[PDB]
């Protein structure tokens, strides 16, 4: 855990009132009422904050993963269906998500981790939906997260249409 | 070809002097000096040249490919090579692919026909390259370089050439 995501939703508020950009420790600290130095025994860096921030999307996802409505569904459905999950659980923030996404442009060190955190999804997904190319539908997700983090329709309605258009058209072929 | 491809180098020559949304087959007539009717014996529709443009990339990495040179490159040196010709191919004109593409963004029917060929290209290059990486890896680098290298102002992509060098060896490792 409850502190270290006390921390993340705190963090989150911060850069929603003002930017990403502008989040320091030093001010969640403040938001918190405790110490910097208890804020880094939980995260040293502003990017692990990030971290932090997509692996609670993940876990969303699988816990949707599991439920026995979730074995109902189509194999078509059910990716959509995590994707989608995935991009309301960090649409809880959507432009601070985006801030933090554009911040690593032109970051080695935070570019070369998110390639790999792709991969694992991207076939996470794929091997979830069991109980479709690689590229296709990596290519898609990619193409659907930066759709999204634009569509200021309610309830992403028009990322939710694109995505399930781009993977039925796939499919059929 | 030289018909269809003075079309296209054409209509690339006119999107720079303006943009690429300015840009209409008339115009291209008029340029260069032909009726209307005779460009769209090649060209019904705008798209259609984004197509031949992004065709011509592919075909110098596949004069590339079967070059008695490249069969000398290590399958990393290789893959790296391929895309940076596709690179250089469109970055005759790189203002004006990056508007094509910004072009289809948030055209749904465009969008589709894409994904198609991104896939082909990844699998095509990621086969080229025998005589490996998992394929979303390599995907993700593709698109990652690729977005990159559009606003990447530096003298001959210096930039990308470094960035996909790093990302493809880093990735090879793990």
């Amino acid at each position: 855990d409850p502190m270290r995501d006390a921390i993340v939703d705190t963090a989150v508020e911060l850069a929603a009132h003002t930017s990403w950009e502008a989040v320091r420790l030093y001010d969640i600290a403040a938001r918190l009422a405790v110490s910097l130095d208890e804020i880094r025994l939980y995260f040293r860096e502003k990017d692990e904050l990030i971290d932090a921030w997509f692996d609670r999307a993940d876990s969303r996802m699988l816990k949707e993963a599991e439920s026995a409505g979730f074995l109902d569904l189509v194999a078509s459905e059910r990716i959509h269906h995590l994707i989608m999950i995935w991009l309301d659980a960090l649409a809880v923030q959507r432009k601070v998500t985006r801030q933090m996404i554009m911040s690593k442009l032109e970051h080695i060190h935070i570019q070369i981790p998110a390639v790999m955190r792709v991969s694992r999804t991207v076939q996470w997904v794929r091997e979830a939906a069991q109980r479709l190319e690689e590229s296709t539908l990596t290519t898609i997700y990619l193409m659907t997260f930066f759709f999204w983090m634009r569509d200021e329709s309610e309830n992403s309605r028009h990322t939710r249409q694109f995505l399930k258009r781009h993977l039925t058209m796939a499919a059929w072929l």
